[PDB]
Formats: structure tokens, sequence, C-alpha cells
């Protein structure tokens, strides 16, 4: 029974049967592409940074969102190691420009973060700490151990319960 | 015997017309909005977004798919996104929520039997569980064409379908 | 021990020995026939219909009590379907005028409701969305899935029991 | 659905009767003779035995009773007794048989209930077991109210008492 | 292989693959409308009686060839009940008007008779004579209990076993 208004269905079938958009683009868990580059064009006008290095702050905003969470303190600082030593940011720009919700802006990295948490995997083991403060024991799961994760439906069954665990 | 209606002497039913009186299920239930409600909404989003009475059916596929993988009770603030290409096509919500009487669930659900088709061919290429089933522990593959919110139980449900939404809602 | 005031019954044991009244015409859990005539000739009024297609309207109007139910909201509309068309009537008159509920107003078409969801059922299977909505998976209990059942000696026990697990 | 009977576009049925239409099996079942068909034997047996309006009930005692022990197939030449007091009296046979349409047994049909009453009453004070159920072998004496001829075997009639018949017959 | 005479199908498949006539309507075991038609014609004018109350006597024959069957005494009556009065019809025109057979004439009231057989039984328990007296002990089957019955492929198993049984 097609949809229907006045003898005409409201929908296209031809279009339709090709129309396949990625979970990752249609849902919500994620911000769109013009809220990103909003936060992204403002998170780069509030740091005083260009596009020279701006790629090498969002590598640390990354790996600290992996391993502190996509929930700060806005009156707070994000931290970045320059080696040795120890580069401070503020969260204002990152947490007041990021709409609707810095996970959703920050869902955007959930494929490199799950690179980058098997890629520190290798070698040695590595836990974000929003595993090992979740009660998490298993270092196959390490990689789904963020936040930010999107679920979708490529996610194993093992790590889409790990996640209902730690977010309870 | 059976006591049929009286008003004053005279039965308030008509059983010529009862006995061939079958009406789908559908079509006089209140899980679904009347057709006068769904024309009088597809006809306000005509006016809100613009589209000619050509293109609204690709713009009606876009929130289709995008109420199954979101849900029926969005944000009336927000924008509904569709994929034109490769590309992010984002469209206002308020005539799609405003004008849903009685609710958009209800509006949507006429599109219930097309939407169990688009994730089985979706599901025919590769897995396709929709976010609604993802977010809610929803496992079995199989019972994937009834994991989106608008979708209407009726007789012709599998049983099994009708308990996972009775898992999946709370 | 026979009721008394003064040395004289308060009963007549004459009268009552053949005094046996149907329990569905003394019970309260279905209109009086001041009641429901009151009813029909007020919806009558309101629909701006006669005598010789009203009872038209009735078939309609029972068929979606028994898949939608008797507490409907006022403000709204119950639909009919003429064919592949679609009827709508307001609700203004069938639960204003309809005392003391519509339940009891309509627990007069129990006997004709239960026909209907028996003679709807030969042929092909049916089930009433008031047991297709309160988890009922059973067929042959599909006659008592409504909501203005009338509950009397006759019931089976076993319907007398769907009643209680539909309605809690 | 249902094909209700049609003619030239009408149902040949009326569906206001036929819900409030539930006779009693015994009205129009065949098994036993027409009202119209008991008023002209039972007249013509008053006029053949020249008995009044009053006694005729009397004389109907004896032959119910007679049916009762004998069968309702006797010899259109015989003669059926009843007892007056000790003595025995003997009526012809010709009228109760001749103007029996279709048959006596049908015709008889008219007092199974009150031939059932009258053996428990008789079987109240010392065993009776009709002789149609003394020819035939019927043993057990709680279905002694079921051994006669021209009982009528209804939707109210014990299951056993059905099976017995089958034994008798035959 | 398509049958063919002279190089050319003897069939259409466009046609046949939307031809599905309903078994009840080329079935043998039911008369035709023509014959219907015929046999109500003559039964309405040989009564004596109009459209007016043409239907009420066939409720009363419907229920009479329930409980009596199809193959009844040419010269004879058939007994309809006005309330407690009885009724009598000739069986002339009901037999000789009845082409082929009146079974096949009356078997257009099978659904009819199918719903009065267990209308009946709700309430009450009731069993045609047709099963009374061919040995039939369960009330679930009283439905299929008459001689005019048509067998069709919705027909249940169990209630297609007992017609060979009360037809043996």
């Amino acid at each position: 029974r097609m949809p229907k208004s006045k003898g005409a269905t409201v929908l296209n079938l031809e279009h339709l049967l090709e129309y396949a958009p990625q979970q990752i683009d249609i849902s919500n868990t994620r911000a769109t592409q013009s809220q990103f580059d909003t936060w992204y064009e403002a998170v780069q006008l509030a740091y005083d940074i260009g596009e020279t290095e701006m790629p090498t702050v969002m590598n640390g905003l990354m790996v600290w969102c992996i391993e502190n969470g996509t929930s700060p303190n806005i009156n707070g600082v994000w931290v970045m190691m320059d080696g040795d030593e120890q580069v401070e940011y503020p969260l204002k720009p990152i947490v007041e420009n990021a709409k609707p919700t810095l996970r959703q802006i920050m869902a955007h990295f959930s494929d490199v973060a799950e690179a980058y948490i098997e890629m520190r995997n290798c070698k040695e083991p590595y836990m974000p700490r929003y595993g090992l403060v979740r009660n998490l024991r298993d270092g196959s799961l390490a990689r789904y151990a963020f936040d930010f994760y999107e679920v979708t439906s490529r996610t194993p069954v093992r790590a889409r319960e790990a996640h209902i665990q730690m977010k309870a």
C-alpha cells in the first residue's frame, strides 16, 4: 500500500531504489557538515591559528577527547603535549561553537579515533580512560572505548554491548 | 438469543451492510492519520519548502529514510538532511512537525509498508539495522524491517516483530 | 429471616419467584434504554442524518470502536470507509451525549460486536486492535477483544480472563 | 468475504429476521408430524371411536402407554388394549394407523416428552424397561426412558441414549 | 508445451494470468445464477408472495433444509414457525423448479447457513439434525453439518472429514 494523496504516490520508487545514504550521513548521532564547518571555522578563529597548524591542534583534541570525554568543563582547558612540554588551550570555542553537542561535532572523528586507539595498541597495550573509568577489562574492545563513537550497522555486537555497559 | 441494539423498537444497525462492511484495519485505525490529515500536511510542506508538485516525491524519499534512521519525534527547530549524491541537503523540520496532526508518527505511518520494503532491499546488499534498533539493542537481523518508529502493528505483522516492538518501546 | 418492618415483610416472594431480569438489563455496565435513545436521537440530529442511513453510520461506528476503543479524543474524528473512500465524522455528539460513558452506551453492541468480530474471522484471521495492542496472541479469543464487551454469566472463563489481562 | 445469496442484486434473505429466527428443532423437524397432521389424526380417531371431546384424553393415555410397550408399527387389522382398572378394553387400530400421516411414529413423536416422563415415574416404583428394550437387549436401566419407538433424538438428548438407539435400531 | 492448432496457441496467457474465478462460481456443486433466479422467481410466483416477504420465507426454508436436508418428499410440506404458530408451505415449487438439484440450488446458502449454524451456537449449544442423525459428536463441527455445504479450498480438513463421515 503505497502512500498517496489525490491519486498519485507521494514517493518516487525509481529514485528510492537507488537512494542509499550511509547511516552516518543521515543519522543525528553526528553533526551535519554545515555544523562541522561552522565549529571548525570558529575554533580556528578563536585560537589565532591558520590552516598550516590547525590540523595539528585537532590531532591533540581528538586524543584528548578519547581520554577525557566529550562533556568537559566549559570554563576549563584541554591539554596537548608538544613533546615533553605541555600546551594548554581554552575549551570555550570548543564547546560554545559545537552545535548541537560536542559529541555530535566529535563524532566525525569516530573512524580516525578508532584507528588511533588501535594504532597505539600495536606495540604496547593502550586503553582510553573512558574504559578504564567505566570498568572495561577487555583490550580487544579498546578500539570502541570513547564517548563519540558512532554505532552503525557495521559495529560488532560485542562492541555494541561494551558501550551500553560503559554508558551505565 | 442475541439482543440486537434497538432505540424504539427498530434495530439501530443495518445488517445488510454490516455483513458486507469489512474495513481494512489500517483505514479506520488511529495509529494512522486520516487521508484528509495527510493531504493537509503534504500540501503544507509543499508550501513551506516552495518545492513544486514535481520533485516533492524525492523530498518525501529523504524524509522517509531520514525518519527510519532518526525517529518521528525530532526537534521542531532542527533540520533533517537528505543526500543529493555525495553532498548534504538540509531542510527545516518546522513544516514537517507543525503541520503533522495528530503527530508525525501517525502521519508517517502512511509509509510503513514502503519503509519495511526499503529496509529489505537495503539489507539485500549489506547489513542495515535502522538506528532505531541499534540504540535499542535490536540484535536479530531478520527483524530489521520493523525497526522504525512509525510502524503499524496490524493483523498481518509477525508475532515476533510485535514482541520486538514491545522491547524497543521502553 | 425475611426482612420486615412492623410485622409485615417488605418483599413479595410471589413476585420474586418469577422476577428474573437478565443481567445486562439491570447491570450498570451498560447504559439504560432511555439513555441509549437520548444518545441515538442526539447523534442523529447532530449528524444531519435521518433514519434512512443512520443505521449504516452506526455500522461504521461500532466497527471503529472495536478497533480503536471507547475512550477517544472528544476533539477528534472517527473514520468510516465508503468503499475505498474515507468518510470522516465528528466525535463531539458521540462522546458529549453518551451518558454516563460511551462504553455504557456502546455496551448495547456487545452481542453484535461479538458477531462481527467472529463474522470477519471466518474466511480470514481477524483481530481487533484492542487485542493487538494489549498483547493477545490467541485468535479463539478475538471475539471478546473490544472495550465495550459485556461480561455476563455466559462469558467463557477463558474470555473473562483475557479481559483482565488486556485491561492491565 | 461471505457471498450472501442474491437473485438480481438483492439478497434473498432477511437478515433482521434470520438473527431473531431460532426455531426449536422439534417444531420444524421431520421426525415429528405437523400439528396440522396431528389435529387431522386426533379428530379422525374421535370420529371412528365415537368417543366424545371428553374421555379422549384417557383413550390417548392407553395408546401412549400401549405404543411404548408394543411399538408404533402395529398391524392395521389388530386391536390395542388399555386397562380399565382390572379388565381389558380393546380398541381397533384402523383409525390409529389409517389416519396417521406420514406414519404413526411421527404422529406419536408428539408424546415423546411425556413418554420418557411416564417411564421414570413407572421406574420410580419398580423396574420398568419398555418391551421395546427387552426384545432388543437394552440392559442398562437408567437409559429406560429412551426405550420407545417414537422417541425424538434432539440436541438435548444424552449422547448415550443416542448411541443406545443406534443399538436398538437393528 | 502449450496447446496449439496450426501454429498458434489456443490459449491466451495474458488473460489467464489474471483469470481467477472463485471455485464456488465455476464449480458444479452449486447451481448457476441463471438457474437460481429461475428457481427463485418460480417459487415466488407459486407461493403468491411478493418481494416484501419472500426473503422472510427463504429464512425459514434455509433453516429447514439445515435441519431436514435437501432430498425431501416432493409431495410434502416444509414447516416455518411464526412465533409459536406453525406455517406450512408446499414443496412442489421448491423441488420441481430447483434445477439441477435442490442441493445445488441451496448451495447458495452455504455461507449463510454456516453463519446461522454458528450464530445459534453462541449462547446455547445447537446441532443440526443432519449431524444428530449421522452420528456426529463434536460441536466444533456443527457449522459444517448440513447437506448443501460447499466444500472449497478454505474448508478445514477436519470439516472436510466430517462430511465424508456423515455422507457414509
